[PDB]
DNA sequence: GATCATACAACGT
DNA sequence: CGTTGTAT
DNA sequence: GATCATACAACGT
DNA sequence: ACGTTGTAT
């Protein structure tokens, strides 16, 4: 136990279940030991709702808060509570609330008791910590609490706000005023009402029921049109909640349909851009890179993202790799046997380029980071629909994402005939775009009308088959379908024999090596033996076939998640890269513009260098004199005055009317594709069979269609 | 059995078991071997000296004794027909410290296990380092295949003890493994101080492999150089921070990535490791004279390593460590590639007080061992200026200042005043403290001591004999001089000392400075020289083909001169701008000649030290905190 | 530096 | 016997 | 994201 | 009921 407390007064004991290891440490450092207790709660605990009194017992996390607190899990019994103010504090993220919401799961599903008489409480921890010499203020919500404590700035000096992203970042005396010393402790009482305990119960029934997915599906689409002392369980469980909910399904789990990325995929991606480390640039150790991530874009676990850079680097895991490492990033037997980032190099792979190389032509959106010190991109400007090509599969709080891959040549054909027929129905994509391409070359057995039902309405499943020959009487396997172990699939083929399942085999053996990635031999005892019979079991019972739900839910455009099919997903790509190019091409207009004014201003200096260097030497401000007596503007009029007398020479006028005439011509060429409709199409039709040319591959997985 | 990954096969003929050092080596020494008839077995961390353990000792150490259960046979067994592989090959980093996990498993291959070594079942795996140098856990998975396991590319040795080498290998292992034999290791290492074999001795490798691990230690881990008296794992952390940017008045940033940066860029060793070093510079109740400011859980003084994840806290350089960077521009001090070979670090640090006694530093090496408390930065100050005053100045005039320790506690020093007099007459030594807590001491772990009494003025007497009240502290003035050797120094030797290495790079401070002025004041006489004839440059610019030769040849100006010149900008020609350039002139043509006027009078160079001496205490300035009076 | 138990949707055995 | 701070 | 066990010198119990 | 799948504490 980590728990200690010395006074045993019922009505003054309190204790207090700390968030993080990190924070109860420092929480416990500055706690009251006199009547407060402490004990830390590594990670997420159990959903102790639906979970059965035996089972409650068995997990160590509510187990240790089970014997703290006193009470037995599902006794109406509180003659032996150890402590009189159960509190729960965590973090301010979305996460802590998580770990809230089903704290509370805990005590009202197992300890109705305990928070009908209104023991359970919540802690208000701080949001910022602005102060300046001898002040320390502190906010919980920048809109009222920090608008405020910076509004009364009339004092001297400039304040200093410390943003507190987590309590284990908080110093224990710093934690101690906030949450823990009652002076200036913000804490709120929950409370199951008496007359409101009928909905109490069947709120958080719906919110934390492992079957009732499909209601908050509804729930959260009700309750996203409309988004905008003691507190009562019944308000706090479903707010709380609520702001989890959304959370993972927009900012964790669910990728966006333009650069078909998650937010610690494309933080990711960016933070190595930024440092530096693109397809060419030599190796860098993936603990800067990952430190840098954190560092300053994504506020998150270490271990946590190391793990999604991993599984964007595996040939095996995605279709079109987004990093290339040095090291050991695992094997297809297992996906995690990687090593430390400590030990391995990344950099991005060329594929990367297709997000980034049109990050500097504003071309996409920018908002603030979490501390608000840097800048970081919204989206990539995907030039092609990555949220197809690698996909993905994610658990958001009422819904799923499950995308398989696809062939880039396939998909950028398809692109390609949408915008030369805007009316091209599904049917006819389908003749170009043949379906999933896994980074495996077992053959896809689904049948071609059930992959247009699935294309069509957004759902179902395919199922894959290895592929093997018979050489030499003996069967081997010659490659496994995605996500299948060679060791496992062994293993299940082999433990069969042991249980006297297949008495007809000789031996199994594995003759992987490096000329031949995946080689299993099934020798059988004798040439009569219908191995071809003995493969029809071995599929329906090991992983030889395994089938693949596909789920294409996503963060449309709109900002909305939503289940798109194939057509919905490219018509509203071309949508997305239509618009993003618009930008591309208004961005360079805009520079040659402002190139081409400056350039007229410096040829008027030349064609006046007499007047010029005269007005600079008799006149206190030249720029005023040199824009009324030659009608140059201002910023015209500073690049003169920047100009060296290197710059005096015939050459450098030559080389200025060079650029005039090249920049004036590239001025018309932006000015006309703009203009046009047809030529704006024109240039799609053309970068995106070119990013095929460069970046496009033979189909991996065949379909099965002789 | 244990984590081994054990192969297929089970000829006794035919089957060898690696003994990787790094997990995460492992995991990649596992995925490129042949598993037909390759087995490893990885080694977390360091292993335990079994040399003196008991043989029931040696089955406690869980490493140990997964090592006895995979080899075989057992401790001091003489029974050698258990054996589950033929070959026991043992494969290391190539670090230095690597080679020490080598020396480890060898004391227990002979101690306890005689009879495997001498029928020549011990091997060991030469690992190559080129790619970068290119860790063990580092490399590519196939990488470390064609290194060390295909045996067609494979660099192994055989190691075997004579018959001859009998005694010797036991009594050179011996004096290396003995926790006791320390002080004749020292001795070793004094008398002591590419091609390879294909069957070495062990005798022969036990001494050559210990004796890189002794030196490197005493060198690059342990002891700290006098100039800035900070570890290698100090000093990168503090170079690190500054070329990020985090000095005294920037934000915090999270510790988490300041150790990353230390680590990928210029110190490849652990990461926890270099964290805890960095709490420990941060900590202001460890170090009397932080060297680092941070934001968060740092610990307490009653629990130091209570402290928060690298990741939660954050920590900058403090307002104490500009002493050691702020003459780090100048060309102060030599520099050397980091180990990957990409940048540069420094050798030394421009310190400006003498470090070395202001903080101290607590280190164990082989052979040695380095005890060094802090001091007064008052007192160390005032102790060196009258140095220069007075070189003929002697310890006890010295003592007349500098009084003794400064521990960051308000515990007075109970040690006598001839006794301090033998500390820095001898360079070793203890002293004692009592509270009012001493240093080092916690609130928590006495009260326990006291609380234990109970269960099983003159009372306060004896509890400081009984309860840890009254501490001692062992003082050893070991340290890298800088003659590049340890020696072990007292005060007179190390003031005097230092004041050589101050007057060294403060000399170069002053000619780097000199070599800039001169050559600013040179480009300044090319342009004051247009501005008196600007209307010819121009013409000059405007009206011939090449004018960088032209301009020469008219102005008598030199080829950068020239350059200057045309890289002036118009708005440069008015006339203040001539003005801001004739100000230059007049302001560096005065330092020219003060730097001149220092650096080639001796008397003039010591005036400067001795003012700065002074002028940097003053900023700098604290008042001692534990009285110092015989009790 | 490598173990570790959780949430979450929802399809397969 | 347990102390200290860098190391695997 | 906390936790385990080793080295190594030499003084204090 | 079990086992995944992949970003989170
Ligand atoms: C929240 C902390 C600590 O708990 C973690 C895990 N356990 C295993 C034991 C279990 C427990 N409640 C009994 C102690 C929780 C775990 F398996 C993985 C992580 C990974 C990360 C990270 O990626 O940063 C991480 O921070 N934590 C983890
Ligand atoms: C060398 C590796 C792995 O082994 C380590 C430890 N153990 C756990 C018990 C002990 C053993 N003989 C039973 C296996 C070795 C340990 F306790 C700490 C670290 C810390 C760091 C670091 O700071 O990086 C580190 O790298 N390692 C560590
Ligand atoms: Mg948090
Ligand atoms: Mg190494």
């Amino acid at each position: 136990k980590l728990a200690d407390c010395t006074a045993q007064d019922l009505n003054r004991t309190e204790l207090f279940l700390v968030e993080g290891d990190s924070a109860g440490g420092s929480a416990k450092q500055a706690r009251d030991r006199e009547y407060q207790a402490i004990m830390p709660l590594k990670g997420k605990i159990l959903n102790t709702w639906e979970v059965s009194s035996d089972e409650v017992l068995a997990s160590q996390e509510v187990h240790d808060i089970s014997v703290a607190i006193g009470i037995d899990p599902d006794s109406d019994d509180l003659s032996q509570l150890r402590y009189g103010k159960i509190c729960i504090l965590a973090d301010a993220d979305s996460d802590g609330l998580h770990i809230a919401t089903l704290l509370c799961a805990l005590f009202v599903r197992h300890f109705r008791t305990l928070v009908k008489e209104g023991h359970v409480y919540v802690a208000l921890p701080p949001l910022y910590r602005i102060d300046l010499g001898k002040e320390v203020y502190y906010a919980l919500t920048e809109e009222e609490k920090t608008g405020v404590l910076e509004q009364l700035k009339r004092k001297k000096g400039k304040p200093n706000v410390q943003r507190f992203k987590g309590l284990g970042e908080m110093n224990p005396m710093q934690l101690r005023e906030t949450t823990l010393d009652p002076n200036t402790r913000r804490l709120v009482q929950l409370v199951i009402s008496d007359e409101d305990e009928q909905q109490t119960t069947a709120i958080m029934d719906m919110l934390l029921a492992k079957k009732r997915s499909e209601d908050r599906r509804n729930w959260l689409q009700e309750k996203g049109d409309m988004a905008d002392e003691r507190l009562a369980l019944h308000e706090f469980t479903e707010n709380a909640y609520l702001n989890y909910s959304m959370y993972v399904i927009m900012d964790r789990a669910l990728p966006f349909i333009g650069d078909g990325l998650k937010p610690v995929q494309r933080r990711i991606v960016y933070a190595m851009s930024e440092l530096g480390l693109n397809a060419s640039a030599k190796f860098k150790k993936s603990a800067r890179t990952v430190g840098d991530v954190l560092g300053k874009y994504h506020p998150h676990g270490d271990s946590a993202c190391y793990e999604a850079m991993v599984l964007m680097a595996q040939p095996f895991s995605y279709r079109y790799p987004l990093v290339d490492g040095q090291g050991n990033w695992g094997a297809p037997d297992d996906p995690k046997s990687f090593a430390a980032m400590r030990y391995t190099e990344s950099r991005l792979s060329k594929y990367a380029e297709l997000l980034l190389s049109e990050l500097g032509q504003g071309t996409v959106d920018w908002v603030p980071n979490f501390d608000g010190t840097l800048q970081e991109p919204k989206m990539l400007p995907a030039r092609l629909p990555n949220i197809l090509l690698n996909g993905t599969t994610g658990i958001a709080v009422g819904m799923a994402t499950d995308i398989p891959p696809h062939n880039l040549r396939e998909v950028a054909k398809a692109a390609i005939t949408l915008i030369e027929q805007p009316k091209t129905t599904l049917d006819e994509l389908l003749d170009i775009v043949q379906g999933p391409d896994f980074p495996t070359e077992a053959e896809i057995i689904t049948s071609r009308a059930e992959i247009r039902k699935i294309y069509q309405n957004g759902r179902g499943s395919v199922r894959m088959r290895a592929v093997w020959s018979k050489e030499d009487g003996a069967v081997v396997i010659t490659a496994l379908p995605h996500q299948v172990s060679g060791a496992k699939v062994l293993e299940q083929i082999a433990a069969q024999m042991r249980n006297k399942k297949l008495p007809m085999v000789d031996d199994l053996r594995d003759e992987s090596d490096h000329e031949n990635p995946t080689r299993l031999v099934i020798v059988p005892r004798s040439n009569r033996v219908d191995m071809e019979q003995v493969m029809n079991h071995l599929f329906a019972t090991t992983d030889l076939e395994k089938s693949y739900r596909i789920n294409l839910n996503m963060i449309g455009l709109d900002g909305r998640p939503a289940v798109k099919n194939l057509l919905e997903i490219l018509s509203e790509w071309l949508v997305f890269r239509r618009d993003t190019v618009r930008r591309r091409l208004n961005h360079r207009l805009e520079k040659v513009l402002k190139r081409l004014h400056i350039l007229e201003g410096l040829l008027v200096a030349f064609l006046n260098i007499d007047e010029v260097i005269e007005i600079i030497r008799t006149e206190d401000e030249p720029k005023p004199a040199l824009m009324s007596r030659f009608g140059i503007s201002e910023t015209q009029a500073e690049a003169i005055l920047e100009l060296k007398l290197r710059h005096l020479a015939k050459l450098e006028e030559m080389k200025i009317r060079g650029e005039q005439s090249e920049l004036e011509k590239e001025r018309d060429q932006l000015q006309a594709i703009l203009a046009s409709e047809r030529k704006m199409n024109n240039l799609l039709k053309k970068e995106l069979q070119a990013d095929a040319d460069a970046f496009g591959d033979d189909r991996r997985s065949p379909l099965h269609e002789r």
